[PDB]
């Protein structure tokens, strides 16, 4: 229980914990440093209703969109890298989201991939960066030998771990059970971004490396920081939403500055 003190909105959600009515695609109990498996899924709940609540107010949403596109612009130019082809795909992913009658055929494709909530936790937060991040933290059998080898030189290693990456993608994108929806929009951006972390975090850059960390070390916490219960208030969902707001903007003042913003 360590400095859980009661909370309303916290025991609603425990109750269905234990009824087993509260789903995951992914436990992130130790990553996300919760007590244990019931704490992360009540949490998890409260999260849920917390972001459903702060993404009807349209100035939030126009937050998160401009952080996302400014933070991953910063990384990209750190990387010595043109950020244009990132930004279309990412405007027209928007674009593509803001349409409608395209969310139940999204709906569809997250599912079949296995999210449980069509919310922006379930989406961005868990399937998009948390799973990138779970991805680039082990690369296949081969590419780590290719890393390994003295003789190589680094921009072949460079261009060598960008083959690998379109490789994976390629594999995955063989597998869209629609061509042009939800998941390919995304597969576009991937494609742009994933090579730059992938040699951050596997490259000897040292410097593109740093970086990288950092990066991924500001959203982790990000995360870390929204399951905390003595950060946020998991009282009651305005609360919540509040205290994650702030927690949403601080952080992002951070990483931006970090960046150079
Ligand atoms: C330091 C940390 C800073 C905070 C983290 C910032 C994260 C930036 C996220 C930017 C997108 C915000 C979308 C706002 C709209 C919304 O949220 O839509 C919430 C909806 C549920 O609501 P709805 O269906 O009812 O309709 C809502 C009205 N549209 O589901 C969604 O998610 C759909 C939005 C998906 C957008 C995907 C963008 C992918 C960016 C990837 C970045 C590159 C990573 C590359 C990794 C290889």
């Amino acid at each position: 229980a360590g400095s859980l003190k009661p909370a309303a909105l916290y025991e609603e959600a425990l109750s269905l914990v234990k009824d087993g009515d509260v789903a995951c695609r992914s436990l992130r109990t130790e990553l996300l440093e919760c007590y244990s498996d019931q704490d992360f899924l009540a949490k998890l709940h409260c999260v849920r209703q917390a972001f459903q609540v702060l993404l009807l107010d349209e100035t939030h949403r126009m937050f998160f969109m401009e952080t996302g596109k400014q933070m991953i612009s910063g990384l990209l130019v750190k990387a010595n890298k043109s950020p244009k082809a990132f930004l279309e795909s990412y405007e027209d992913m928007l674009q593509y989201t803001q349409r409608e009658e395209t969310w139940p055929v999204s709906k569809m494709e997250l599912e079949g991939r296995g999210v449980v909530c069509m919310n922006f936790f379930d989406i961005v937060l868990d399937f998009i960066l948390m799973d990138a991040f779970e991805d680039l933290e082990s690369p296949p059998s081969s590419v780590v030998a290719v890393l390994r080898n003295r003789w190589l030189s680094d921009s072949f290693k460079e261009t060598a771990l960008a083959t690998a990456c379109w490789s994976v993608l390629k594999a995955k994108r063989r597998l869209l059970m629609v061509p042009d929806g939800f998941i390919a929009h995304f597969y576009v951006i991937s494609e742009h971004v994933s090579p730059v972390l992938a040699f951050g975090f596997l490259g000897p850059h040292q410097h593109l490396s740093e970086v990288c960390t950092i990066f991924k070390q500001q959203i982790v916490q990000y995360l870390k920081d929204m399951f905390d219960h003595d950060k946020v208030r998991f009282t009651s969902v305005p609360s919540l939403a509040e205290d994650i707001l702030r927690l949403s903007h601080r952080r992002a003042d951070i990483l931006m500055g970090y960046l150079g913003i």
